[PDB]
């Protein structure tokens, strides 16, 4: 499991070092403890020194349902949950309506294809709408205003707002249980905030943590990890475990296809978005 | 010389992989590398008249993409215990070069109580991209990269196994290091072409084969 | 026969540069005595004031069986001794196949299609295997060990060391009798060396002035000159002496044609690539 970074400040690192990791993005000693000198060293006001010390002290402690059946099978039944599903695909091709379909159906019963814990919607983009996952609620027959109690919301300024709720949610995700990470428009950030050419390494360094934070938060609370891609990097290829493709049918019925999984075939299932739900396509 | 289960595939190789030298597959993402890797992990332990080496499999991972169910897949294409190619098959993923590099030497130690007979090292670049991903520290992970490459030879030299390491087309150094180059590319479907773009041994020429859930297999039109 | 170029020194010409025209290749008096001022003079550290009086005092002194009865009734009965045979066809037509055959078939008695002399395998290819080796000599009855005895083998790392081999060939033929002389993917090193634009013209020359060793070793030593040339140069053409195109029938039984020889016809001959040897096609 997990080993906390609260932890490492017993080795004898100082806490103003650790509370620098942990707004940095590392909150274990397994975290910490496999990755080079350079990770610790690039936080501001944190010399070579230590860092080895860090690395030093470290190495001594160490399925939710779519709701549409066609999607379902073709995810063999649903999210795998402990692992990043990533969604790319087009502007409107739904991928804001599939989050908020999943919000809810996370809280379903797992024999319902839920994963019978809370979500978490963390927004950069204002797409955020409560009565959508009202709808989503009554469509299951939840209790929608359970739905959005249920449903901690924020919406990210920026790319370092957008790591700094990670910190939030790793600790208040420890006394509840949640089933479902939501980040929408998770690249849109490193567009608008990070728009030169010299500072891309910057920003994908600092996407790269976050994929791994994502991937880390994934193993401790065996939460799902949604992060949303616009496609106007190969980067997310290794850190994600499934990719999606979504197209644009004309109307309101949406072309998703399977274009990596380990597991799961490269398929393709035809779906809809309707006012209830992200639905199969019913021609 | 260990099948790669692909017929046309092993007569592209003359049979297979030369044990005991490093082989560089070299394709964009997607072209099934991993996948290759994945059913070698386990040909690798098959009897040497059947085209294996007879020896246990060594995966270092640096990309997430293991998995223990395709081993599983592979073992029951041969009639071979899945459970005993888990058994056979030491698993570690690596987070950085350091740690890559690192491994190397718990590998040699063990490597000399078990015999081992393939080495496969997914995304083998990936970590001098992620981790020294400035331009003046260059030199630093060619340094490294350099005596990675000084390691892994001299692991085959001394073990006598098959050093298989991934790269993603999206270093000159290795190709001295490299004996056999492999170009892949994807054919549409899961059909995917291989060609033979570097080996001083091996001819260049082409195969076509195809990705089957047991297995690396013929392209069956 | 030869007049080796030790007796140029004499001559007066300083002993470095008969050894930088011994590393260009030029080994005998006939050597330096038949060929123009420019080859002399685009060797490195030449000038023209040494060519001319290299040229000046110059002046001063100056059928083995394939195996295949196919093939052998084909070439009228076996290669040719002092001359270059080339043998061209695509990737996997049995050109090495045929190689390995011959270095063995050469040692065997002259009444039995031989020579009756050792053999020479340059390789550039990897290809070369005393396995095979081993197995054609069982085939004939053959002592695989005395056939790797009289088979001296090298490997050419690149085109300067592939022309370089033949300085100790040359040398090393005399104290031996040898028969037959095979360089295997001749070409390749030209190809894989040589790959810009500008250096066609460089690898042309060298090529050249290598060919032109072989043939000067042909005449020397009356041993057969075997070269394989890959086609996935029409300077070879009137350097080798016939001419045989290779094509691929499916299985492992191959097709063999005469494109070129003065005095061979052009014609075809069906033989198949058998584990003991390169032997005629059985139905």
């Amino acid at each position: 499991g997990p080993q906390p970074i609260s932890r490492l400040e017993q080795c004898g690192i100082n806490a103003n070092d650790v509370k620098k990791l942990e707004e940095a993005g590392f909150h274990t000693v397994e975290a910490v403890a496999y990755a080079p000198k350079k990770e610790l060293i690039n936080i501001k006001g944190i010399s070579e020194a230590k860092a080895d010390k860090i690395l030093a002290e470290a190495a001594k402690l160490v399925q939710i349902t779519t709701g549409s059946k066609e999607l379902d099978k073709l995810l063999q039944g649903g999210i795998e949950t402990g692992s990043i599903t990533e969604m790319f695909g087009e502007f409107r091709t739904g991928k804001t309506q599939i989050c908020h379909t999943l919000a809810v159906t996370c809280q379903l019963p797992i024999d319902r294809g839920g994963g019978e814990g809370k979500a978490m919607y963390i927004d950069t983009e204002g797409t955020f709408r409560p009565e959508r996952l009202l709808a989503v609620a009554e469509r299951y027959g939840l209790s929608g205003s359970d739905v959005l109690d249920n449903v901690a919301y924020a919406r990210a300024f920026n790319t370092d707002h957008q790591t700094q709720l990670l910190y939030q949610a790793s600790a208040m995700m420890v006394e509840s249980r949640y089933a479902l990470l939501i980040v929408d428009s998770a690249t849109a950030l490193y567009r608008t905030d990070y728009s030169g050419r010299g500072e891309l390494s910057a920003r994908q360094m600092h996407l790269a943590r976050f994929l791994r934070m994502l991937l880390r938060l994934a193993d401790e609370f065996g939460v799902a990890v949604v992060i949303t891609n616009q496609v106007v990097g190969n980067i997310i290829a290794h850190a994600s475990t499934t990719r999606l493709y979504l197209r644009k049918g004309r109307g309101e019925t949406r072309i998703c296809k399977i274009y990596d999984s380990p597991c799961l075939p490269e398929a393709e299932a035809m779906f809809a978005i309707n006012a209830d739900g992200v639905g199969d396509a019913k021609d």
